[PDB]
């Protein structure tokens, strides 16, 4: 039935969802069908969306080159 766990949600183009700020990838979330979304500064690589409890069905970070 229903699964969900929350990780760094990615754009489906191999890349981390680049978010002006916690406003953008909070809505931006709940587009694709997550409760909610929060910026977090991981490194000086640019911010990332992070979304709760997201879907499998939804993309995410994977292991590999981000163009």
């Amino acid at each position: 039935g229903e699964e969900v766990r929350d990780a760094y949600i990615a754009q489906p183009h191999n890349c981390v969802y680049h978010c002006f700020r916690d406003s953008y990838c909070n809505d931006l979330c709940i587009k694709h069908g997550a409760e909610s979304g929060e910026c977090k500064w991981f490194t000086s690589s640019g911010n990332a969306c992070w979304c709760v409890k997201l879907p499998k069905s939804e993309p995410i970070k994977v292991p590999g080159k981000c163009h």
